[PDB]
């Protein structure tokens, strides 16, 4: 099966790539696999699968680490999220984003149900697993619980069976059959959770599958409209339907070659202990527990030789980063372009912590709007902090047509060069706020509200007449002749590969 | 001579470093000599000394630029500031500021007056030179003029004898007798200016002399305090006093080993157009030109085979950044702790263009304060922002002592995470602001006042009961044991030098 498809052929393609260790003696979950691809993730290195994992037992499991981290080279920097695609390992942000976002007008392509799937080649029932008893991480020396959950994908429905959603959201073992884990607001597991509670007569029918198609866990972490059922958008995006198999003890259909699937309940009424966890901010706050949301698992099913991927998140840069901030970016670009707002590019750059986005304007569309920086502020602010969307995102940065949001110096230059503290800058108190961000949840406000600005770099006369200015750089400010020149005679004169 | 004390030395030093190249072949300073060193510049390459220079004559001159700029490995980073300063070429910048502040608890070491120097080598009258015959430098493309004056030192007295400043401030050249430049509030020149035209008698005496001992250029870049002799200073910081001759035309004194000396008068009536500039912040704008300050050249000394230093500067990393920016940075640390505040380190971050200092506190001292973020915020914005050591800088970054302010990724981390926009913040927009920053004298306010902003990235218990959280990195998550153990089998399980 291709590498996009399957996760099994996705771990080949990485190895193939020279972008995988294999580590075959034997690694401790506790700590040790997790502090191997903490390093990795710090130093951009090759994603680390361990094949001798302490505590593996029939078959459960091997652990892939670091599965949508960053290459070293800048050439393939992004070459492992290019693999959860179909696309070359050179692909540019703007190539994967733009992917992600293409099933947007398409229509859907529902899934195909079969009968069977690696997935089932192994099963445990409910008095045959202990979720105490497998190799479980503890993925940093404070988390409040071992982490099974950092990189399978939720899937719930609504009680009238026509929206199903895959998520991302993190849960930790409570005991031999349940996990505890975070669901708030505005996520689409929350509201599905909602509806149930509403309904009032049974828990939330559940399934979380590990090791799924690399594209369906692309979906999962992106903030695709309510409504809109991830298997069907990620069968427009890639041109396929795909293949799921039904649970065994619910009528939820998971993909069939998940290596690793749970089935039970997500309860309506019980939660239990949760975190603290160590987290896409780089922050741990050591016993913050709270009470989360609690599953019950009454099945195992599982591919020979199972591996779990594993997200040791934290600081720069990992999965948290390259996937939720990118992701969301891509959506609110998008959710700009259909308020009719003059927007090309958005990305969250990553030297913010994935609390920024940079908005790219076309300033010819802007000039024939006829507007101000305070009026075009609070438009753009409006659009965004008031929907999902912006959620995770506290910072909105405007820049001109000169800047390639992409690339984290430039706006960074930008933002310091062109937005004048205070008078360039519209603070939004009004709208959800991110808890999870340090300065919100540990801060000296409102946990939920507010803590959000738009911060315009845009300079006047890109409301007006044009860009005033040239860059006092070797690009900018020389003729071509001469730089060409220059660069002809590099070397020649004494000074100091695109590969590498 | 000693390479702190004599420019020429200097160079030699850069050679003997492997931090020099030189070129031998015909360069023109219309563009190709400026457009090398930028390229230069924002590659961290070796800087070139134009020993070939279309339109020398008569021994003025050659060039050297990037004389401050940086090295591209990490170990020697700041190796030629280093080199100003008889430092190792390993230095940190924090032993380079320590070395930079050292002559604030020192009685001064006055120069001494010597009867030559190599400076007195060659000589033209006033008949026999012309500014618009020497092969002054167009720096970049839209410059309103040839910038002869970007690494020397103008030399002006207070009307009483008492005060001597040193100090960088741009000129061109306006005719074959006289220059423009810029001469602005609060700057000394600015203030030496006013007395003079407040007295009304005269034009001010003056002297610009290029290619000075290194470590009085750096005292000419760093805002020590009003009324304090820069000779005297470095006399002490170096532990030797100054070797000068009095100039030929006037009574003014430069340093023995100047490599080429202006002398004329600074008028207190006469102003003629100056720029536009290519400038620190990235910037030009073109035919942006003002009225400046206008000079008068009566005579000209020089070396043979003399030198002048340029810097071509703009966007990263040039003199304007790494000398205007930590030299300010110091200063400011200093004012800090002579008012009391808590204060153990400063940097102006590169990645804010040096518009932004991060200021490191002791969080031990500021928890015996028993303030809070809205009081204490205030506090250090009014020290910094009512003080000339705070002009150039716009936004203050309050940090805990877990960060390392000279990291520029660090101080963004905490930024982004731990103050909250708004909350966490207080704006004065009654303090002198710095027109140069495109925002403020191209922006939407007005040019000369506000925009400034002190940001806290305290978290509320570093007030109160300490720091409450772990990093969610490799160095704090994890045990020493573990830590160890993972690097020491780094390269065996498979994955991948300090000097490079
Ligand atoms: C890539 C990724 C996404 C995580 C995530 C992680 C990763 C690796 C973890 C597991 C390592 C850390 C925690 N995560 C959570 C999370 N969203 C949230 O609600 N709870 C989380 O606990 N997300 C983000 C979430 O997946 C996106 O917000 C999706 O838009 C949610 O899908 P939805 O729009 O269908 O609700
Ligand atoms: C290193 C450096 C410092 C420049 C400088 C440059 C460099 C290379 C240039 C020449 C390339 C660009 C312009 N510069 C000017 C400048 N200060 C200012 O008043 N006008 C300037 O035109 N400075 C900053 C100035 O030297 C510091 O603010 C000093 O504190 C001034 O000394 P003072 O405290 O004695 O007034
Ligand atoms: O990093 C964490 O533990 C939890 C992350 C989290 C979340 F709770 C959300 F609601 C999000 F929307 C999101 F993007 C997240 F990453
Ligand atoms: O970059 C330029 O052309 C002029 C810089 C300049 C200045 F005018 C000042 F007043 C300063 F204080 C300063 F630090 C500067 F760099
Ligand atoms: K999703
Ligand atoms: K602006
Ligand atoms: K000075
Ligand atoms: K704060
Ligand atoms: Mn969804
Ligand atoms: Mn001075």
């Amino acid at each position: 099966q291709p590498a996009h498809l399957c996760f099994r052929s996705f771990v080949e393609a990485l190895k193939v790539d020279n972008d995988l260790v294999e580590i075959n003696t034997p690694i401790d979950p506790n700590l040790e696999a997790a502090a191997i691809t903490r390093r990795v993730c710090e130093t951009n290195d090759k994603a680390p699968l361990f094949n001798n994992l302490i505590g593996m037992k029939n078959g459960l499991f091997r652990i892939l680490g670091a599965p949508g981290s960053l290459r070293k080279s800048s050439a393939d920097r992004y070459g492992r999220l290019a693999r959860h695609l179909a696309l070359p390992p050179t692909a540019s942000m703007r190539e994967i984003l733009d992917k992600m976002l293409s099933a947007s007008d398409m229509p859907p392509i529902p899934p195909t149900i079969v009968p069977t799937g690696p997935c089932k080649e192994n099963s445990l029932d409910d008095s045959e697993f202990d979720l105490t008893e497998l190799p479980v991480p503890l993925i940093h020396k404070s988390d409040g619980g071992k982490y099974i959950q950092t990189y399978g994908m939720h899937i719930v429905q609504s009680p009238d069976g026509t929206w199903t959603n895959w998520s991302i959201a993190r849960a930790m073992v409570h005991d031999k059959n349940h996990l505890t884990g975070l669901v708030i607001p505005p996520q689409h597991i929350w509201q599905i959770h909602q509806m149930w509670k509403k309904e009032g007569r049974s828990d939330v029918p559940w399934a979380l599958a590990f090791g799924v198609p690399p594209a369906a866990i692309m979906a999962s972490s992106m903030p695709i409209p309510d409504g809109v059922t991830e298997a069907g958008y990620v069968g427009a995006m890639t041109g396929s339907s795909l293949e799921l198999v039904k649970c065994d003890t619910n009528d939820l259909y998971v993909p069939a070659t998940s290596e690793i699937v749970l089935e039970g309940t997500l309860s309506i009424s019980e939660t239990g202990p949760e975190g603290p966890f160590g987290q896409m901010h780089g922050y741990i706050f050591p016993g913050d527990t709270h009470l989360g949301a609690k599953y019950k698992v009454n099945r195992i099913t599982y591919r020979n030789n199972a591996i779990m991927p594993m997200s040791s998140c934290g600081r720069l840069t990992d999965e948290t980063h390259t996937m939720i901030g990118s992701l969301a970016a891509a959506e609110i670009r998008k959710l700009c372009q259909q308020n009719d707002l003059p927007i090309t590019d958005a990305f969250a750059p990553f030297e913010s912590q994935v609390t920024w986005v940079a908005l790219r304007v076309d300033t010819e569309k802007l000039r024939a709007m006829k507007t101000t920086s305070e009026g075009f502020r609070k438009r753009v602010g409006d659009v965004v902090f008031n929907h999902k969307a912006g959620y995770t995102i506290h910072r909105l940065v405007l820049v001109g047509d000169d800047i390639d949001v992409y690339e984290g110096k430039d706006v960074l230059w930008a933002f310091s060069t062109r937005c004048r503290p205070g008078m360039d800058e519209t603070l939004f108190e009004d709208v959800r706020g991110f808890p999870l961000i340090p300065y919100m949840g540990h801060g000296n406000g409102p946990a939920h509200r507010g803590g959000k600005v738009v911060s315009d770099a845009l300079m006047p006369t890109e409301y007006t007449t044009g860009r005033n200015w040239e860059a006092a750089d070797f690009n900018q400010s020389y003729p071509e002749d001469l730089k060409q020149k220059v660069l002809d005679n590099w070397t020649k004169m004494g000074f100091s590969h695109h590969h590498h």
